[PDB]
């Protein structure tokens, strides 16, 4: 019977970075609190790993045995709705380094793509949302984002650690995820 990964709570190492990108058309994010992510998930219908916080979901987006973390490499926000980024097992956890790096591919992504803000929708199934890095960018320039909780495995010994942070409140299914007033002022950037 495999032992899964331990996860680290990362969100005072990575709420810097996260409030630096998003700054005054975007509100800065506090932290949330283990109650407000299981809360949070449970208003839409998400309730398991039991008492679900970002340790438990990036453990499970990371898998379950610790000796292969198979399922990392291929974690997104397809159910447990935030930002998602694996990592190489061999690899050291550099929250600034992973959280500009998925903004720079994700924000190319979409500048990339034929979405508007004022007809694009949040689906992570298709473009633009369907690339993590996109997703990424959608949830860390969200207005509905106010806090953030952030966790990442740390004893992968094979496969992809995955850093997971829950953003409260998430983007959903159907949301626009900017206004144009938004969109306009990050291509300006």
């Amino acid at each position: 019977t495999p032992t899964p990964p331990q996860a680290d709570e990362k969100t005072e190492d990575c709420l810097a970075i996260i409030n630096k990108l998003r700054s005054d058309l975007l509100g800065t994010l506090a932290k949330a609190e283990d109650t407000e992510v299981t809360e949070s998930l449970k208003a839409i219908k998400i309730e398991e790993p039991a008492s679900p916080t970002a340790p438990k979901i990036a453990v499970t987006l990371a898998g379950s045995n610790v000796d292969t973390c198979e399922s990392g490499e291929g974690a997104n926000a397809k159910k447990y709705p935030g930002l998602v980024i694996p990592f190489p097992h061999d690899t050291e956890f550099n929250c600034n380094a992973l959280i500009q790096a998925t903004y720079t591919a994700g924000l190319d992504h979409l500048k990339q793509s034929n979405f508007e803000p004022s007809t694009g929708t949040y689906d992570v199934e298709n473009a633009p949302f369907n690339n993590v890095n996109a997703s990424n960018v959608a949830f860390l320039l969200s207005e509905k984002s106010k806090k953030v909780s952030c966790a990442a495995t740390k004893d992968c010994k094979a496969g992809h650690d995955v850093l997971f942070c829950y953003f409260i409140d998430p983007l959903r299914k159907e949301d626009k995820p900017f206004t144009a007033e938004l969109y306009n002022a990050l291509w300006g950037l």
